[PDB]
């Protein structure tokens, strides 16, 4: 079987939906862990050395700070666009502070389903190139999977489009939902920007509170992977309830709600459409 390495649970789950039992798959960042500053363990080093195909997010998810993915592939002697591939190739990239330059890409592309589809298409392309005997199988799985994501995308867009515009704001701790905002027409507000060293200061909280007092947003949200005390303070100060915990950069543990890329996005989209229609 083709030996495949995925850098996180989202990419691994999309890969499973395309490849089924045709591959030997290993994931690096486990469910619920952080890709930023992740430290690969010996099993990751050995699996990456042995891999026929490696999928990573790209757009600065795993290559900033400690740049763990760069170190991994260089030590494994793996080559870009031969052995390893960025599944985000083709996304309409968003840049931090709207400054188009290398290293300022916002990595959170998968938080809209159009980009999850692009991820799946890139994964199917490279599986087919390395394992042509299973090309038709990968293509069939791809079409079924992208149809499923597209149906959820269209249904969710129709729900957001009906909400009174004054209610439409996605409020989270970190500004990690800009791709979600672009696709779904729901502007973002947040406590701290991506790549902020000091998270949840009294000053950051007060500035979001003052913004939210001039809106009619009916619900706030909080990421399941962040310390919720800053958003709980924003909620207390605005008297706007936190409607739900939402997923950001991982699927859920197996057997729980949100334990796949599809179900993680369905959960997020269902909770945010419900919470903003309140």
């Amino acid at each position: 079987k083709l030996k495949v390495v995925a850098t996180n649970s989202i990419i691994a789950d999309i890969t499973k939906n395309i490849a089924g039992d045709k591959i030997d798959l290993h994931s690096i960042v486990p469910i619920g862990q952080d890709p930023h500053e992740y430290e690969p363990l010996p099993e990751d080093v050995k699996k990456t050395s042995e891999a026929d195909l490696i999928f990573y997010n790209g757009i600065n998810l795993e290559t900033g700070g400690n740049a763990w993915f760069t170190k991994l592939v260089e030590n494994a002697k793996k080559t870009e666009n031969k052995d390893y591939f960025a599944v985000s190739d083709g996304v309409d990239v968003i840049y931090l502070e709207g400054q188009n330059e290398k290293g300022k890409e916002d990595p959170h592309a998968w938080l809209n389903l159009e980009n999850g589809i692009i991820f799946a298409k890139n994964i199917a392309k490279q599986l087919s190139a390395k394992d042509p005997n299973n090309k038709e199988f990968y293509e069939k799985n791809l079409k079924e999977y992208t149809d499923k994501l597209d149906k959820l995308d269209k249904e969710s867009k129709d729900k957001f489009n009906k909400i009174p515009a004054e209610k439409k704001l996605i409020v989270t701790s970190e500004g990690a939902f800009k791709y979600f905002s672009k696709a779904y027409g729901v502007p973002s507000a947040y406590i701290w920007e991506i790549n902020t060293e000091e998270e949840g200061t009294p000053e950051q909280i007060k500035t979001l509170v003052e913004k939210l007092r001039q809106t009619k947003v009916p619900s706030l949200f909080v990421e399941s992977s962040v310390d919720d005390r800053p958003m709980k303070t924003v909620s207390q100060d605005t008297n706007i309830p936190i409607y739900a915990q939402i997923f950001t950069n991982s699927i859920a543990e197996q057997g729980k709600e949100g334990d796949s890329y599809y179900s993680m996005m369905k959960y997020n989209l269902d909770k945010i459409a419900e919470g903003l229609a309140k």
